[PDB]
This record gives structure tokens, sequence and C-alpha cells, in this order.
């Protein structure tokens, strides 16, 4: 009875009706309380991080990425941490060429912002994934070399 919506939606479990109401409440809280001030919004970031690993959808991924980056620019990094976990674990489970390009792009940005959370997640993807013949950004290769 006390199931959080994100827990219900992540069960083998997702319906549009439950997700619509949940997403709307989270976004409304982010708008009212402010970026980085809503713990409900944090549960939505976490939901996306896991849900997209098994049920990718382009528009949901794009919203996740956009809001995670907006939060991170203001200094609130949980969304982006969730996004890097999605990249590293999600692309290991099923490689996606377009999403991998985004993974490289956001890792480069994160490293150039003086963070290493993203770079470690990219390194981890390379250590765990069976993907071969990756076309890795030569600047990212330099960053990984020092890691
Ligand atoms: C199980 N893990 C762990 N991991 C990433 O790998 C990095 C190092 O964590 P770890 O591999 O769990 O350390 P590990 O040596 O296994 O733990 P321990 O030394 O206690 O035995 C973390 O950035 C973490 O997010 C992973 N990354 C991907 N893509 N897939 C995975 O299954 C895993």
């Amino acid at each position: 009875h006390m199931q959080h919506p994100s827990h219900e939606l992540l069960k083998e479990g997702f319906t549009q009706h439950v997700y619509h109401k949940y997403r709307r409440r989270c976004l409304n809280e982010r708008k009212r309380l402010g970026i980085g001030q809503s713990q409900e919004m944090n549960t939505l970031f976490r939901f996306w991080s896991f849900f997209l690993r098994d049920h990718f959808n382009k528009k949901m991924y794009e919203e996740f990425k956009q809001l995670a980056l907006e939060d991170a620019k203001e200094g609130y990094r949980y969304g982006l941490e969730c996004l890097f976990r999605y990249y590293s674990y999600g692309l290991e489970k099923k490689f996606r060429l377009d999403i991998f390009k985004d993974f490289q792009e956001e890792t480069v940005k994160d490293y150039e912002a003086g963070q290493l959370y993203g770079l470690e997640k990219f390194w981890a993807f390379l250590k765990y994934s069976k993907a071969k013949n990756l076309d890795i950004d030569p600047k990212l290769q330099e960053y990984l070399g020092k890691f």
C-alpha cells in the first residue's frame, strides 16, 4: 500500500497513467521549490536512471538529460550522477551508438569542469562492457590516460 510510484513503475509494472501523474508532481515541485530543492524530483532522476536501462525511450531520455544538465549547472549534481550511471550501466546492457556519443560528450564536459565522477563512470563502462571497436573521442582518450 505504501509503494512509492517509482518503485511500482520499476517492477517487471509501468503504466502511462501512473507515470504521467508522478512525473507531473515531480516537475511541479521542481518548479515551485526550485532546482535542487525537491526530493521528489530526485526520485524521478533515480527512476529514469534505472528505467531507461531496460525500457529506452528517446523523449524520456532527452528530458532526463536536459534536466540533469540544468541542475548540474546550478550546482546540484544528483541528476547528472544519475545520468552517468544510466550511461555506464545502460550502455553495457545494450550498446547504443547514438547514446554512446552523448556519453562521451558529457564525460568530456564533466572532466573539463574539474569533476571525475563522469570520467570514472566512462572508465567503468570500458572495463565492464564487451563492446569492441569503439570510436572514442581522441581528447577523451587523453583524459582517460591520466584518469
Ligand atoms: C558492478 N559494477 C561497478 N561499476 C562501476 O565500477 C566502478 C568501480 O566500482 P566496482 O567495480 O564495483 O569496484 P570493485 O573492485 O568491483 O569492488 P570491491 O573492490 O569491493 O570488490 C564504479 O564507478 C562503479 O560505478 C560498474 N560499471 C558498469 N558499467 N557495470 C557494472 O556492473 C559495474
